[PDB]
Parts: C-alpha cells; structure tokens; sequence
DNA sequence: CTAAGTCACAGTGACCTG
DNA sequence: TCAGGTCACTGTGACTTA
C-alpha cells in the first residue's frame, strides 16, 4: 500500500489486484488488450522507474509474478 | 549481401564509416547527448527486434563498430 | 552516393470518463 | 474507489532534400 509491485515507482492506487504505478496499470491494460514482446537479453531484466520501458517482456512477466490478473 | 554492423538489418548504405540500417544511423545522430540505462547487464542481443528495448546497448555498439559522430 | 531533415507512426503514463 | 479511455509527449525509421 504505498510502491509500485511492478517497478517500486510511487504506486497510485490498487490496480488489478496489486499495488500499481499508472505506468504499470496502463500496460498490463494494454497488454491484456492485446499485443509479441521481445526481451534483449535473457529474460531477466531489472524492471524499475527507469527500465521498465525498456524491456516490455520482463514488465509483463513481472506484472504477472507480482500477482496483476485480467 | 551488407548488414547493419550494429543490429544486423539489411544496411541502407555506408552511414558514419560503416554499414548500417536506417535505424542506426537515425539513431546515432540523435544520440550524439542522450544517457541511457541497460535494463540487463549491458550484453543485449541487439537486433532487428530488440534494438528498441535497449538503447544502452545500441549506442555502445554504435562507438564498437566505429561509427564516428 | 551519403548527410541531414522530415514526419507518420506507435508506446507511454498522467489524466479523464464511466 | 478502480477500470478503461485518452491523448500530448516522445523515439523510431523510412523516405526526402541537399
Ligand atoms: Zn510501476
Ligand atoms: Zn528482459
Ligand atoms: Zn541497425
Ligand atoms: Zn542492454
């Protein structure tokens, strides 16, 4: 109830199912919406404030792990 | 046939010294003051598909290649 | 030819509507 | 309150001009 579960950015509020950053919250809703992300290096990126638009592969799976449901 | 000596994509022409896609050379000239952060450990497979992810990794094989601001 | 500019296009996220 | 939209901002790269 405070940073993002995702990147660890100041979380706005509860979105699906976690606590999350409108940054998060809008590309899992995008991701769910409909989208093939492809990771840079070995699908194990650091996802944070500065990173996560970097790998869209490793945000998602991310978004995932932390608990985000459709 | 010529490649990107950055990314591998089929090379436009001979940009900064060396052979590169239209995307490269772009993105060089905009680079040369942009910072970048890696979000792995700076040893991306830098592709047709994956340039866009790390720019970190783009612009340090851009200065790897040769390719001259 | 390449350098350099150009600009439609697509992702992001801060904000808005329901 | 949150889901789902929205759209200005930005980076991209294929194409145009010099
Ligand atoms: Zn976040
Ligand atoms: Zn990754
Ligand atoms: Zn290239
Ligand atoms: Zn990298």
């Amino acid at each position: 109830t405070r940073y993002c579960a995702v990147c660890n950015d100041y979380a706005s509020g509860y979105h699906y199912g976690v606590w999350s950053c409108e940054g998060c919250k809008a590309f899992f809703k995008r991701s769910i919406q409909g989208h093939d992300y492809m990771c840079p290096a070995t699908n194990q990126c650091t996802i944070d404030k500065n990173r996560r638009k970097s790998c869209q592969a490793c945000r998602l799976r991310k978004c995932y792990e932390v608990g985000m449901m459709k």
